């Protein structure tokens, strides 16, 4: 009933669960290939989420493992280390004091599992890609987020293993309700979203109630959803907000997949996509592209909703643009 000295080191790695910029590829090596498992069963026992939903431990577990084991390894950015990195991100962001006590319990674990399940059985190529070449799932999807749709179906029917149901003591109601704010959530993950998204954010911040204290006041569905689909998507955009070391691991990643998409688009002479090209995209051009247009005004935003509690979090993003930038030869 001791834990091996793996185990113990994995304990310690993970004593930073709570902070922006936790070592996730080493927990993902110290886990054996687990860290959306074991930073997940962190959370839920963190955040007393078990004792309040009534999940047993054996059933979360065995679920996590199957959830997990649906990420494909052989994929280099959409894989269980990138699930886990916006789980744990999501759940720093829930824990941000301008929000202290506004969202349920059943909020807070809408966004975590769907943050855990936002990306699974990820194919590494784009909606696009799927929908150009009449694969399968764009047509099953009638070609609408057709990514989005199928991580949805896949982490909600992993459910219906052995052992995995870990809504099996839920309400009827509380199921409806988790299950609705889910799906809201993962389809706000979908690129083609983040314009209207952000739009919507910025219209919240310029027309923001507080409860004096300082923390938000929400008091309708469209406006509660609203928060937790741009915190689940600032998670997802969260790579270039942490320390360079991880920031560069994870850019390595999105271009090897980019790049090998794009090595199966220039084959069958397919029009190459965006940063896909191996030859013609500079990646530090890519990457202060994709934090000025898209990262950065998502970022502000966020930082003015929930001010200051953002500042240092917008600093390191303002810090890796600069530092990116002054690396374009
Ligand atoms: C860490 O590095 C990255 C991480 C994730 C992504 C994602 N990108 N995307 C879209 C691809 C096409 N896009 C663009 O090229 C947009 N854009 C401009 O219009 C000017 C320059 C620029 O970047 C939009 C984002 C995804 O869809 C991925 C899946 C979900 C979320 C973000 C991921 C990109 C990264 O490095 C560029
Ligand atoms: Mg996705
Ligand atoms: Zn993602």
């Amino acid at each position: 009933g001791v834990k091996t000295e793996q185990e113990d080191v994995l304990a310690k790695e993970l004593e930073d669960v709570n902070k922006w910029g936790l070592h996730v590829f080493r927990i993902a090596e110290l886990s054996g290939n687990r860290p959306l498992t074991v930073i997940m069963h962190t959370i839920f026992q963190e955040r007393d989420l078990l004792k309040t939903f009534k999940i047993p431990v054996d059933t979360l577990i065995t679920y996590l493992m199957t959830l997990e084991d649906h990420y494909h390894a052989d994929v280099a950015y959409h894989n269980n280390i990138h699930a886990a990195d916006v789980v744990q991100s999501t759940h720093v962001l829930l824990s941000t004091p301008a929000l202290e006590a506004v969202f349920t319990d059943l909020e807070i674990l809408a966004a975590i599992f769907a943050s855990a399940i936002h990306d699974v059985d990820h194919p590494g190529v784009s909606n696009q890609f799927l929908i150009n070449t009449n694969s399968e799932l764009a047509l099953m999807y009638n070609d609408s987020s057709v990514l989005e749709n199928h991580h949805l179906a896949v982490g909600f029917k992993l459910l219906q293993e052995e052992n995995c149901d870990i809504f099996q003591n839920l309400t009827k109601k509380q199921r409806q309700s988790l299950r609705k704010m889910v799906i809201d959530i993962v389809l706000a993950t979908d690129m083609s979203k983040h314009m209207n998204l952000l739009a919507d954010l910025k219209t919240m911040v310029e027309t923001k109630k507080v409860t004096s204290s300082g923390v938000l006041l929400l008091d309708n569905y469209s406006d509660r959803i609203q928060v937790l689909q741009n915190m689940v998507h600032c998670a997802d955009l969260s790579n270039p907000t942490k320390p360079l070391q991880l920031y560069r691991q994870w850019t390595d990643r999105i271009m090897e997949e980019f790049f090998r998409q794009g090595d199966r688009e220039r084959e069958r002479g397919m029009e190459i996509s965006p940063m896909c090209d191996k030859h013609n995209a500079s990646v530090e051009k890519s990457q202060v592209g994709f934090i000025d247009y898209i990262v950065h005004p998502l970022w502000e935003t966020w930082a003015d909703l929930v001010h200051p509690d953002a500042q240092d979090i917008l600093d390191t993003l303002e810090d890796n643009r600069e530092w990116y930038q002054s690396t374009i030869p």
